[PDB]
């Protein structure tokens, strides 16, 4: 039977015997990825080009994205509080739109990257509000093992989502001719080992020696096996995901530059160690598991390794041996 | 004064006092590839996976993707009535052009690659390089044996966050968006060209055991500047087409060289050297084997392999001072 | 605050204390709605006149928009589990689901209405019914044996100039435009209701030979009022979809009245004339079929015919006293 | 052997030999028709009920599409719209020598109830050797170098008309092109459906009224004629040519020289019509032998099948 992510959602939370709150809530983030996605691949670029007579622009489509997420996600009624890459404080909702869920998200990931016309993506992190307090930045401040929800869009050749629940991992590819997402993969399971190693190598001068020799051994494996082959966008959603369909291990670690990491904890690192930790892989900071990091800082950065569980362990062996 | 794609390919024909064939062939190749962006984008997926009761999804979805933009470009092309012979990536030998509807033009193209890079859901991109046949000859394989310097016209088109085209000439190189609500290539990026010195290096760093010292030394000093100037970002997407666009836009290197075990590199002259040589040359890049410029190297085979080290003139130029230092 | 069909009925569904099973088959109609006007509007045609050759066209593609419409709501519907009997117009008997996907609704459906003349692009349309099950017993063909006074829901999808979705209800009667550019139907008009008096009649003047006595004259006071009002304009699309929501939005009256060549008219009870009297009359109009409402008639036939006579409720009043003078 | 509009035109071009400016006036106006066609559709509508937080007319929005892309192609000089009072006179540095009259959006009238709609257009070449002016307008249909209209119906549809015939080009969404689907197109000789407003029927001159009961009660008693009427001009002229038949809109007491524009709605189908084999009347004279003396100027017209057109002279000359 063919799927649809409305009729998956819906069957999720009439099979979890909620209220159908998270469910209007991911029914709302749906719209507006596809609202995303059709303004990612330039629909209606000919009007802004004079086509009518009438004549930043990388920096309006993340605003953009955002304000369609932030609008989307308030008439939802199922939010409090929304934390956004694009904005510098938490987003309380207005009293009489406000439900249990706190959403934490980047609208457009990667986005500094459209010039040249990389693959784009949004990430998104969903959490029960926990605090009975008025609500404010410090209910985003869970650690990732509280994620009810979480999953990311990719823009990329076509777009694709994927979400992430109690359930596993399911992979949906929209359909631009109906605006449908189509269930193509359904309970993911990442590869126990892989192939394929991706980070930015730029960094090589300040890399970390555990780092260094990890890389070392797959470019030139002691046991002379096949070295492992290289990749890196340098968009989140797009390597990460490349890492979930193919197996493999995935790199921001920190640097000089970078002390704590580049990526950020709550709508980079938490939604996508979630969707690796369902898929069977896993997601280290190195020192702990990304899901148990508590956050103090709602745009407090972490170093990241995350993959195949065998590709992760076997950096984990190189990284204590570094104590 | 918005230009789109169809405009600008019959201003510049009008402007050559051409007889209109080539025109007919860029409007044909531009419809094409419209069509490839839709199904890269999987319009009507949904009835792939049964929405109206139908079909089980069967084999590989990839290939069928390469195979069928391959079928979008050769048709396009033969009934352009501008063209004789067709060398894609997808054909063991040259297509030759039915009697009654050959033109004068010669096509090397790379229609998709899809296959050739596990990479799933980023970039995929098309390739193209446009001769004239040289000699009255019986149109066969020799047709395209020519050097990058004999085309008319080359280019590429990424299938991306957006898709974009780019089409180089001896007008210069310009760069169009396709906006998909009306099918139009909107002009966005005119004459352009690329910066002299740029900040990031492209190649597959997975190959380090089998690179040439050359390739060692160069990549090493752009991790560790020996001035300590900053060092280089590293980018490596594995389509052409991406890891090309991104030189072009933000400068810097892109290098798939030749070393022991692929003496000739591994990238193919004809559909994805010779053409993006020369966009790269007529952006104001440099575009070179090591031991010469790409478009100076004249084919023996249609399929033949070159290594390929382009972008930026000052990048370009000082890998070549690393490579002659191991000569 | 916007509002989508999707968020619409779910709300409506928790409101309503339902299970949900009704809001999955919304959805699923819905679904098939778009990929049926993705499909009237020609999307890939161009594949069907050999864009990529011969070779590439052939599945849910090669099919009349008639039958493909059929196979896409009858599927949606099936894997809704929220079916137990289908009726369409395309079917001589009706459709029981298996039993591992039923649910507690029947739906009847006409999947394009208007197809007759989709060669000339007028609007077509979608119409369709639900009713609850009432049997104690196993689900048969006897349970879409409902009068319109049944109904939990109808409306119908116009694909037009645009597309549009017309849901009633309890509720009232709400309307959606599809965005194609995103593929969500935007609710637009909230709470509608008709004109008491329109200035528009609607029907086809061509058989005025076999026109019932009433209905002449009906027709001759609108065209020659006895007061010297202004006359009504007339339109008639031929599409009962198109005319009626014409009706729905500029008020006025919609005839397909019984003649005597045609006992009981054309347009059939269960699936096009019950649901658009269920429209009008949530909407504050009215629809009768000379002696008594449309959604009073108790069928015996899931495919039998009845007469109409719809909209603005002062028009249909007007008619009614003509007719049951010549009664 | 697929064929796109955008091919058509320019093998039509090499052709004539011309030097390029009519295929470039051809190339801009159908970039503006698929654009027409992307709002008409309504795409973008999310945006204007606040999907994001935070508004054009269509048929403003339509004129402007027309008119800049006109403008911008070069090869036009007077552009004459429905939507402007005066002739547009373009400016030096754009001047082309072709007379672009057109409807950016007919039935806009009544767009609130989703009835097709249309872009009507009628292309002549300027004779003149003086600055261009409203007065080269001014011309009969005879003189068309090409019409056509685009219907935005079920699926949106271009009718192009040229001295080589009259040709039909399928909009695929999808991939945003124009597919050639119906060649050298010709009208029945003779149909079975009528359409015209019988709401007029009060103000009919007595040879349509005579001419419309031969419809319903017919003279060799062969089944009587169905009526069509939407209401929108290109919709049932479109049906008219896919269908054949006849489509009236003559004279009433609101509209004494009937309600259609000449030049930009009943000169481009007359031509349509005439280059399919058809035949396009004022009762009169043939609409295209009309000599216009305003450019918003109205004509009465019955247009479509041969032996329905004739057949309605034959009963109008009765009353003459
Ligand atoms: N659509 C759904 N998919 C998966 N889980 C759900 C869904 N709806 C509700 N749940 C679960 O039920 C809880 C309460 O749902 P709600 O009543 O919608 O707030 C959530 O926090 C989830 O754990
Ligand atoms: N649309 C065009 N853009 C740029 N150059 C063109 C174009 N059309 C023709 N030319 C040039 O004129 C030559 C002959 O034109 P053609 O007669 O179309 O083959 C070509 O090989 C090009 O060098
Ligand atoms: N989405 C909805 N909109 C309006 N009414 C509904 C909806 N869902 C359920 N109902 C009402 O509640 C009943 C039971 O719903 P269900 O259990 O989903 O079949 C239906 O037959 C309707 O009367
Ligand atoms: N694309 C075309 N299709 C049909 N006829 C054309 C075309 N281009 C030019 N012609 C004919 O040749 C004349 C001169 O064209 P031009 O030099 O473009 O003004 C026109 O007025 C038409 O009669
Ligand atoms: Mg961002
Ligand atoms: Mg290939
Ligand atoms: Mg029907
Ligand atoms: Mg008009």
């Amino acid at each position: 039977d063919v799927n649809t992510l409305t009729r998956f959602v819906m069957e999720e939370g009439r099979k979890a015997r909620g209220t159908g709150e998270l469910t209007q809530l991911l029914n709302s983030l749906c719209t507006a990825v596809k609202a995303i996605s059709s303004a990612v691949r330039k629909a209606g670029i000919a009007h802004l080009y004079g086509i009518a007579g009438s004549t930043d622009q990388v920096k309006k489509l993340d605003v953009l994205s955002n304000d369609l997420v932030m609008n989307m996600l308030k008439s939802s009624f199922a939010t409090c509080v929304l934390v956004s890459e694009e904005d510098k404080h938490a987003i309380i909702v207005e009293p009489e739109k406000r439900g249990k869920y706190v959403v934490c998200f980047d609208p457009l990931d990667g986005s500094s990257n459209i010039d040249c016309l990389v693959s784009v993506g949004t990430i998104f992190g969903i959490y029960r509000k926990k605090s009975t307090d008025e609500p404010s930045e410090k209910d985003a401040l869970q650690p990732g093992r509280n994620l009810v929800a979480a999953g990311y869009a990719l823009y990329g050749s076509a777009t694709m989502l994927v979400l992430a629940m109690d359930c596993g991992v399911n992979c949906f590819m929209l359909d631009p001719a109906i605006g449908e997402f189509i269930l193509v993969d359904k309970d993911v399971k990442i590869k126990k080992k892989g192939k394929i190693y991706s980070l930015n190598e730029g960094y090589a001068k300040d890399f970390d020696p555990a780092v260094t020799e990890y890389i070392q051994r797959k470019k030139f494996p002691p046991d002379n096996s096949a070295p492992y082959g290289a990749r890196y966008v340098g968009s989140m959603v797009a390597d990460v995901h490349r890492t979930l369909v193919y197996g493999g291990i995935f790199l921001y670690p920190a640097n000089k530059k970078s002390p704590n990491g580049k990526l950020r904890l709550l709508y980079e690192c938490n939604p996508m160690a979630y969707v690796m930790e369902k898929a069977g892989g896993m997601a280290t900071t190195g020192k702990e598991a990304v899901l148990d990091v508590i956050p103090t800082d709602i745009h407090q950065r972490a170093p990241v390794i995350l993959g195949s569980p065998d590709d992760v362990l076997e950096f984990l062996k190189v990284y204590e041996k570094h104590s």
